């Protein structure tokens, strides 16, 4: 029997609109298994480097903040009337990583040509072991379920080009990125390597450094200067680098005279930063606009979920 994607999405949406956290996921592990297999099939069939036509809305980190994800869809439009590109980091830190990733995967399944998910640095075995998702899988489901997600994470595409002009990646640039074909030819499935192209694309950060490339003092990959950005844009004839991978107070933040933008969509990240979330709309004429989401507490979020149910 084939996947009842309508019934799965409904259960997921209902779980979110309840505002309630349950130890049991509203979906059976067999259903979770089917979702991961279906999504995996699509990921491997579509290119490693997505090439998307506008309009589209770009979403940064969500990090398990499921109620905020629903706020995003409510405010920016539900699929498939609104086209989405997510920049990765769907799990860890947040309270409802499972609901979050499952809903995103289901939408990918139902609308494979209008809905897109990139790989973030958190979508790997190493990081999920540390910041909650492995423990959440073990506690709410099992370790076998976790492994299935990792198998699925390993097949995610790495980068996207919007309208031939906006380069989209989770982390940033690489010192060993010679051509777009190198991203296209990243073999999948794959774990995140400790070094190399894929490691850089997920972990690099921009900085106003003196050298084009220096070691990232966050511990992984490199930091790249304004010059590196200007060179990259000029080499591949791009206008904008759109990335995530960093919490910013207003949900978004331009750099190097608006040639790079950081988009972050987890309001009040870690419960500590009190940041806004942002979603970047890219018009058919390549105009970039920003819809913002303010940080709500647990009680206000529940009220918005209560509200949105009608």
């Amino acid at each position: 029997h084939m996947i009842d994607i309508d019934s799965l999405i409904d259960k997921l949406l209902n779980a979110g609109f309840s505002g309630k956290r349950t130890k049991n996921v509203c979906l059976k592990n067999t259903e979770i298994e089917l979702i991961c297999a279906s999504a995996r099939e699509i990921f491997l069939s579509q290119p490693s480097l997505l090439e998307l036509a506008p309009p589209v809305k770009v979403v940064g980190d969500v990090h398990g903040q499921y109620h905020d994800l629903i706020r995003i869809f409510s405010k920016c439009g539900f699929p498939p009337k609104t086209n989405y590109l997510f920049l990765g980091d769907y799990v860890n830190r947040g309270k409802q990583s499972l609901e979050t990733i499952l809903l995103l995967l289901c939408y990918k399944i139902k609308y494979p040509e209008n809905f897109f998910l990139l790989r973030g640095n958190h979508e790997c075995a190493n990081v999920t072991r540390v910041y909650g998702f492995y423990d959440e899988c073990k506690r709410r489901c099992n370790i076998k379920t976790w492994k299935l997600f990792i198998d699925t994470f390993n097949t995610l595409p790495i980068a996207a080009i919007v309208a031939g002009k906006i380069f989209c990646v989770h982390g940033g640039l690489s010192p060993v990125l010679n051509s777009m074909d190198e991203i296209r030819n990243i073999a999948r499935p794959t774990d995140v390597p400790d070094f190399g192209l894929l490691n850089d694309l997920l972990w690099s950060d921009p900085a106003d450094t003196i050298n084009e490339w220096e070691d990232n003092e966050r511990g992984v990959s490199y930091v790249f200067s304004k010059v590196a950005i200007n060179k990259f844009l000029s080499k591949f004839n791009f206008d904008l680098v759109c990335r995530a991978h960093m919490v910013v107070e207003d949900g978004y933040e331009f750099f190097n005279d608006r040639t790079l933008v950081t988009v972050f969509s987890a309001p009040n990240y870690c419960g500590e930063f009190d940041n806004w979330g942002a979603v970047m709309g890219v018009s058919e004429d390549l105009l970039c606009s920003f819809e913002l989401l303010d940080p709500l507490d647990s009680a206000a979020l529940k009220q918005v979920m209560k509200k949105e149910k009608q």
